[PDB]
């Protein structure tokens, strides 16, 4: 196998879809991927990638984050709620297809899991897992908020237990937070979880990852909530994730010294999507820029893998600069204006509050 950076992607994970068949009520459809992926090959970065398939991710691997209860529900064929379209699901957002989401949940966990090892394994460079459904959501024995299993967690746990990775970063920039990777790793020092997310004091989904959120025990400090405060108005955007990877993400990243990075790579902080999903400005310079970040760290070792994002152009856009920043393609800070202006006062507050809790555990954030 060649020393590029992967891709992986399958049909398997496009037959996750509510019986009603209407992608509109559910916004967390196929076309998600299948955009990203057709995306890729319009304009030429797929053929320079190593293309994977995958694989279903096995029993055990599931249960090394979740329940018996959890793997057994969701994880195995029965033969071994209702909706108001008709379906049935976990809940009125997560919809659940008896014959094709276990499948397609244990293929986006297994195959953000076989991305690692051979990234952790340094066969290939780095990685970006074009999978759904998303994964971030889902806690220790609860499916919610369109996910199942949690690949990002999976696939850390399972780099853990095969010593394939010491210490392991994970990095969230979906806009949401990701309440079932911070369950699963609030206890574990080896594992880092930092987050960047809209939290406006808990009145948006799923509520969880206040800056007070530290992580317990050995995990003490561990856990960094980047919990955006303030509201839509005025903008957030690229000045303020810039500057949220130069005075918090980065340099608590270095201290840290991972031996690889994961990242729940959504992007529903992108252009496109209005409240109450988004509301964010992100562009897809900035999102291609801090996958570039990302890479200087653990030599190299660093594998996204798809969360949220709705907005076809938003996320195809999005996904385009970070394969072309795993490719080698760098973004010139100076090539683009507004990312001269200052971050708002909304978003200096808020990283002020994630100074100040983990003043008390980083070097880098200890101040006079
Ligand atoms: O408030 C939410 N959604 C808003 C609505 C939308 N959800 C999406 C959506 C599209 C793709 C993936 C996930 C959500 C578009 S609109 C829900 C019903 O229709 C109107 C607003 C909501 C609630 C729970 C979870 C999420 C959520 N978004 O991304 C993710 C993910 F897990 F990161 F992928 N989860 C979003
Ligand atoms: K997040
Ligand atoms: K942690
Ligand atoms: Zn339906
Ligand atoms: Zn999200």
């Amino acid at each position: 196998l060649p020393f590029t950076t992967g891709l992986i992607y399958d049909s398997v994970m496009l037959k996750h879809q509510c019986s009603c068949g209407d992608n509109s009520r559910h916004p967390e459809h196929a076309g998600r991927i299948q955009s990203i992926w057709s995306r890729l090959q319009e304009r030429g970065l797929r053929s320079q990638c190593e293309c994977l398939r995958g694989r279903k991710a096995s029993l055990e691997e599931l249960q090394s984050v979740h329940s018996e209860r959890h793997v057994l529900l969701y994880g195995t064929n029965p033969l071994s709620v209702m909706l108001p379209c008709g379906g049935v699901g976990v809940d009125t957002d997560t919809i659940w297809n008896e014959l094709h989401s276990s499948n397609a949940a244990r293929w986006a966990a297994g195959s953000v899991t076989d991305l690692a090892f051979k990234v952790a394994s340094r066969e290939l460079k780095n990685g970006f897992a074009v999978v759904r459904p998303p994964g971030h959501h889902a806690d220790h024995s609860t499916a919610m908020g369109f996910c199942f299993f949690n690949s990002v967690a999976i696939a850390c746990r399972q780099l853990q237990q095969q010593s394939k990775a010491s210490k392991i970063l994970i990095v969230d920039w979906d806009v949401h937070h990701g309440n079932g990777t911070q369950q699963t790793f609030y206890q574990d020092p080896s594992v880092l979880y930092i987050s960047l997310h809209r939290h406006d004091d808990g009145n948006f989904f799923p509520g969880s990852g206040a800056v007070d959120e530290v992580g317990a025990g050995s995990g003490e400090g561990f856990n960094v909530n980047v919990a955006w405060a303030g509201g839509l108005d005025p903008p957030m955007g690229d000045p303020e994730y810039l500057a949220a990877f130069r005075i918090v993400v980065m340099p608590i990243a270095r201290e840290f010294s991972p031996d690889l990075v994961l990242v729940s790579a959504g992007f529903d902080a992108a252009e496109g999507h209005p409240a109450p999903l988004g509301g964010y400005h992100v562009s897809a310079k900035c999102f291609g820029y801090m996958t570039q970040q990302l890479m200087n760290l653990a030599g190299g070792a660093v594998v996204l893998a798809l969360e949220g994002g709705h907005d076809l152009t938003a996320i195809c856009d999005a996904s385009e600069a970070c394969v072309a920043a795993l490719l080698g393609n760098r973004v010139d800070p100076l090539s683009e204006e507004g990312w001269k202006q200052k971050p708002n006062l909304n978003a200096i507050r808020s990283l002020e509050a994630v100074i100040r809790v983990h003043s008390k555990y980083w070097g880098c954030m200890q101040r006079l």
